[PDB]
């Protein structure tokens, strides 16, 4: 009854990256049904492609195992080049309950290699929680501001001096525990390119291979703080030290004060395919 | 590559039981990638179907997304399920880690709706942490005796007066999660028919579905405290809170002192069926 695929995110090669199950031709499936098809599949999400409402090509639901989510970065990357094997078209606009966001699919000999994808512009402000958050992760100071950032999940950004120094991260788990629905994000580098670690126990992840929502948030942060410009590419590689690399290519137009666009980008591969029994 | 399929194991009917990925024709895997695949699955455990090395019908290895076991209950019956559908056996010899596990296949018109298994036969003792378990489990005492037992995993078991007050527990999981390498099985019921809820931070389970390896265990117990006498089958009904109900059939044969055979049994129904890249 329905097929679906397996995406990993942020990836060219399969059992990088992150992964997403992609379920297709869902309309006949009510919401509690998708809900209890993601617990089933038990991936961080499992998306389902629905017919659009508002003009778009496709409406697409998220599902954690547990809930729905109005946005996710990797799970919506991971559809677009899912649905855009069954597509000729250049750009992919995906219908999701925050809105509709724009894909440029990127492809070779009709295989959809990669996507762009302008996320929702985040908010952010200081997390006023600094010395609890750096004795949970182990350190004594961060290098730039620890702020949080919203764009629907939430994403707390602490620098490290250097590659090695952020590798060596071994954090209190049950001491993050107490910073609740947000997600810790650890970043190091210089220029173009920047390594992160992601730790959420609110997001029921001990540490993340690929968190595509907090990408355009920490180009943001990076620009803010004078370490790239606003308009400046960069690129985020994760779960390097859990053998989970993810790459992660982002960029925020304009200015602090009045961003334009915030644009994420990266390859996905193609793990499994199926079908479900209902 | 590799072909697999989804079993819910201990159910009859898909999204119910305890779903067990399990692929086939695996031995040019290496068990590093066995261990890549589970852990990209993310269910609960992956199985992989290898060739005898000692005269059994074939060799299965069982991964949670993190490590191997040497023993599970309800990936195994899964994987039975799942191999039955490839042979006309009656009987299905599987080689594992800790030996050769001998299942019985039931059928219709070629089709395994259910299988039995032979399971190791446990061991026991007071667990010694009364106090402890019962403050975390938010209840004053046990009906009968606090024992853990082992047959790979270990497993706890506290019973509850009425289904109902098994139904109205709600444990701190802080709590249990000092309580290392083990589950915690709580029961109610009478005669032949038992409730169960499973929790175990050890075995990154908040609360089980089928905790196929605690059902032997269970009739054990069961017997040992006067509630069935050994050789009796009871019927185990579990994680029916959690919208996951899971019947399993268990019987222990014997005496405390000399058991001769821990029987457990249960239907298994495909959910998916699929095929990966590698």
């Amino acid at each position: 009854m329905h097929n679906y695929v397996i995406i990993d995110a942020f990836a060219s090669v399969p059992l990088e990256g992150n992964p997403v199950a992609v379920f297709f031709d869902a309309d006949d499936l009510p919401p509690a049904q998708m809900q209890r098809i993601a617990r089933e599949m038990n991936l961080s999400e499992s998306t389902f492609v629905l017919k659009p409402r508002n003009g778009g090509d496709a409406l697409i639901r998220i599902f954690t195992p547990v809930n729905e989510l109005p946005f996710a970065g990797h799970p919506l990357l991971g559809t677009a080049i899912a649905l855009g094997a069954h597509t000729d078209n250049h750009r992919l606009y995906l219908e999701t309950q925050m809105g509709t966001i724009a894909f440029e699919l990127e492809r070779q000999n009709g295989s959809v290699i990669a996507a762009s994808m302008d996320q929702p512009i985040p908010t952010w402000t200081a997390l006023g929680r600094d010395a609890e958050l750096l004795k949970a992760l182990g350190i004594s100071d961060s290098t730039f501001p620890i702020e949080i950032y919203h764009n629907g999940p939430r994403h707390v950004f602490v620098g490290l001096p250097s590659i090695d120094a952020l590798s060596a991260l071994h954090p209190d788990h049950r001491a993050l525990s107490n910073f609740h629905d947000m997600a810790i994000n650890c970043f190091a580098g210089a220029g173009r390119r920047w390594r992160s670690r992601m730790f959420s126990p609110a997001y029921g992840v001990v540490e993340d291979a690929a968190t595509g929502s907090a990408a355009g948030p920490l180009a943001i942060h990076l620009a803010r703080h004078g370490q790239i410009e606003f308009g400046q590419p960069v690129e985020i590689l994760q779960g390097v030290e859990i053998g989970r690399p993810s790459l992660m290519f982002a960029k925020a137009e304009g200015r602090a004060e009045q961003l334009t666009r915030v644009e994420v980008s990266g390859n996905g591969v193609t793990f499994g395919r199926g079908t479900i029994v209902l």
